[PDB]
């Protein structure tokens, strides 16, 4: 575990989730554990003018670098950190499908068997409160505490898994599911879904 | 201030605008506020053959100077810096999601907490009037009051603030919230909103 | 007029049009009137493999020259050139929103001013015949009449200008419009549209 | 019949699969016929690290080289094989689409003359069953008996041809065919189609 090689990554990991289309708008921020505390994307630098510098570390008690200031949506990747003990990379964003489906504040159903990936049959959805704040950070770590992923009311998608790859593919499988979702339910209203058993039957095999 | 910097920097935002899906259909006009008149980009020229030397200047009776053919829709960035005084670049276009929209006639609500980036609660909608015509300038003129962005009837959006990058980016998140509302509202309408109230908080954090 | 000018731009307008989206799957054709026939993209070879030597002449009696295969719709791009005798430039593709349109079997109707474009007040959809079929050719050539472009019944799009990047523009100005047309009618039908005599006055100023 | 050029060619074709938009998110695998077994893409192994050392070799027996992994998948493209002997190429995916499609369980009728490039007038759906499951293997032979190409409930989509592009041709001609009825199917349901004996004619033609 290598300071710099750790800042490379999350530079990479931004850019490549810009690739994917899920940053842009409102943009996420990506975080990896790290010591005591973590290594976060910093607040305010489009992803173009980011270096390993700008990465910024927070520590055990929040307190962060001096004259550095960390994502102004720190505290909740602590959150999850703290929730999900085996996690050590968190990726935020404001995806557009996954944000829509938070808009009508509903869990994403077993309509397609990768939903195993986010440890069970549904993607939750967290209760609203405004980003930053301490209660958005009770909302989130209650969510993850048996999911890998979730989605925050009128906000986006969280995500996290043991590295930042695993944890990009989660939240870009997250919004695929979140798009078959909306897709579906403009047709039909409930839309199909496999039973809890089958995803049982995945789970296993995964 | 130099003239040039701004005219590379329009040419950059006009490329950047394509890059991001905004532009191409009917294609948007940007401009930068400028001495005692603007710099804005030049009627039927693709972005392609652009160049420092077709971004045309209008003083402040309207008038521009000889040889060159400021946007058709010039009219209404004017009515834009007159508007809001603190905005110095404007950027126009006719976006997808934000047309749909606007054809339905409908100001976008608090459907996610990033609207207050527009400086409210909502995103307008100004009514319909001949492009280039002066009745447009007021429809517009009069919506951009109290809001940094606003949609035109049958038409596109319109969005402004400090800089050229700021502008674009509004101007992007303002696709994103029309993206986010049509998707919701072929399965819900009328479409879940946070009230006032957070709006305002939001507003605070801001 | 250049034979081999021509036909680099041919395949720079497949190329071009690969690029907006509008070709791939079931793939379009491009043509370009040539003394007394024309110069058309031959079947079946992807615009990559495409080159100069590629681009096939069909005179006025219909007859190709030896050796190569134009267009199995090359048909329909005569019945555009006999229609239209001011265009000289037809493109023809199967792109998504104008293709789903054209299931419903539905014109476009004046949703937003820039359906002027196309010549008037709407975007005709022609009957189903045959692909390839002197039925099609008669359904077409009767809807060009009047209009630039024109929607092929379960079929696709075909749009005609002046020149090659004005026949493109079209085309792509078309998907636009039927992408707003199907995302507004998902939500309300009949969506709302600009009348006549605003059509009038915008076709004025065009 | 080369074992390396083979390996290239598949290694290009994911590539290309991931260029349309149809690979990502769950991602697909791809294989072809080879000797009396097959070569198929890795189970884990992104397309970018792949290398044609990775392609794995399957005899009839469904025994694989020893120190590599076959595609989780692989059961249900032997069972492609052995359903059309005509086949010497699977292209397997979760194209967003077509899974959507399949998650209302239904086949894609005669909305567009191209449907007969599968081979009727019509795109399957094979029941749900396990995924890399016998029985799911015989849900899709049953499929592929009389089509090219079949969705997979809840699942995805599976399309074979004679060789590796006329496979990804298809693959990607049937999400747009599903992207199409999608569309139309959220504005009207029923979608007008095309009588068997209009698809028996282009059938005929093609
Ligand atoms: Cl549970
Ligand atoms: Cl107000
Ligand atoms: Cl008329
Ligand atoms: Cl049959
Ligand atoms: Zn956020
Ligand atoms: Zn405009
Ligand atoms: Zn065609
Ligand atoms: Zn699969």
């Amino acid at each position: 575990m290598e300071r710099n090689k750790l800042a490379r990554q999350i530079i990479d990991t931004c850019l490549e989730m810009t690739r994917l289309g899920l940053n842009q708008g409102t943009a996420g921020n990506v975080s990896v554990r790290y010591q005591d505390g973590m290594l976060i994307t910093p607040t305010g630098i489009p992803y173009e003018k980011l270096t390993e510098s700008h990465i910024v570390f927070i520590d055990g008690n929040g307190k962060h670098e001096e004259g550095k200031l960390p994502s102004s949506e720190w505290r909740f990747h602590m959150a999850a950190y703290q929730s999900r003990p085996d996690a050590n990379a968190v990726v935020h964003n404001h995806a557009v499908h996954c944000t829509a489906v938070s808009i009508l504040n509903r869990s994403i159903p077993a309509i397609h068997y990768m939903i195993a990936a986010a440890g069970g049959n549904s993607i939750p959805c967290a209760p609203y409160a405004t980003f930053g704040t301490r209660e958005l950070s009770e909302h989130v770590a209650l969510a993850l505490k048996n999911r890998k992923a979730t989605l925050l009311q009128h906000h986006g998608l969280i995500a996290c898994e043991v590295n930042l790859e695993k944890a990009l593919w989660l939240a870009h499988e997250v919004e695929v599911l979140a798009q078959l979702y909306l897709t579906t339910l403009a047709i039909t209203d409930p839309v199909p879904v496999l039973s809890d058993e089958e995803i049982a039957v995945v789970l296993e095999k995964f």
